[PDB]
């Protein structure tokens, strides 16, 4: 679990998405495992804009924070998880590291802020969601 509060918005996987975040939906995009919401209080986090592929992450089943080296987001076949079939996901980035359906959410961070939310895992790769193309979270 996790999400970005950026602003006021609240940027989780779609697959997490709740009702309260369905009922205040800002924008949501299956093919990204994206959903954004809206929040009454402020959020902690910044954006990043950048085109880095080095940062941290968070690994819930870990409890641990990794460096990791990461690959531009683009279009990937994601083999079946527990909450999605096998399918493509668009701007997806992956990198070697652990990853388990509960460690969705997770943020990675590089220099610039928050990059993206892991979003899959197995096979000895974690992948995650970018937000960094997303403008609009820094502003309205
Ligand atoms: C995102 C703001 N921000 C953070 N934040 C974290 C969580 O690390 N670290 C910074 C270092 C220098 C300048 C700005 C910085
Ligand atoms: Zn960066």
């Amino acid at each position: 679990s996790g999400a970005i509060y950026v602003g006021n918005y609240r940027v989780v996987n779609r697959h997490l998405a709740t009702h309260n975040d369905w009922a205040n939906l800002v924008w949501e995009d299956s093919s990204r495992d994206l959903l954004v919401s809206s929040t009454t209080a402020q959020g902690c986090d910044t954006i990043a804009r950048c085109d880095c592929q080095t940062g941290v992450y968070y690994c819930s089943s870990r409890r641990k924070h990794y460096p990791v080296s990461f690959s531009k987001p683009s279009l990937i076949f994601v083999e079946a998880s527990e909450y999605y079939p096998a399918r493509y996901q668009s701007h997806l980035m992956l990198a070697v590291g652990h990853s388990e359906p509960g460690d969705c959410g997770g943020i990675l961070r590089c220099q610039h802020g928050v990059v993206g939310i892991v979003s899959t895992g197995g096979n000895g790769l974690v992948g995650f969601a970018d937000v960094r193309d997303l403008l609009w979270l820094d502003e309205e």
